RNA sequence: GGGAUACCAUGUUCAGAAGAACGUGGUAUCUC
């Protein structure tokens, strides 16, 4: 895989739902010796689908998508869940 | 000689299912 475009789709294509809230938060300044940075998916729900690290902070960007799409549970969790969800959270 | 992160500003591209991300250059610290 190792692929932007499937990841980034995998998100705002196959989970990615209106009123989601998804957002991905970066983490671990980084470096003038060390520009490795980390970053972390998540959703406004305090839920967390991966997470990614990388040299030049990219590989940890695209790295975070391919994490979301990592779930195989917690992506088909979101299908059941966009069924269910009643025009709102809950 | 090469290489990288980032601030300031703006835009293109990636793909070609779907829709998102990165880049352009100005300055600088560091590093090989």
């Amino acid at each position: 895989g190792s692929l932007d475009m499937n990841a980034k789709r995998q998100l705002y294509s196959l989970i990615g739902y209106a009123s989601l809230r998804l957002h991905y938060v970066t983490v671990k300044k980084p470096t003038a010796v060390d520009p490795n940075s980390i970053v972390e998916c998540r959703v406004g729900d305090g839920t967390v689908l991966g997470t990614g690290v990388g040299r030049n902070i990219k590989i940890a960007g695209i790295r975070a998508a391919e994490n979301a799409l990592r779930d195989k549970k917690m992506l088909d969790f979101y299908a059941k869940q966009r069924a269910a969800i009643p025009r709102s959270e809950s």
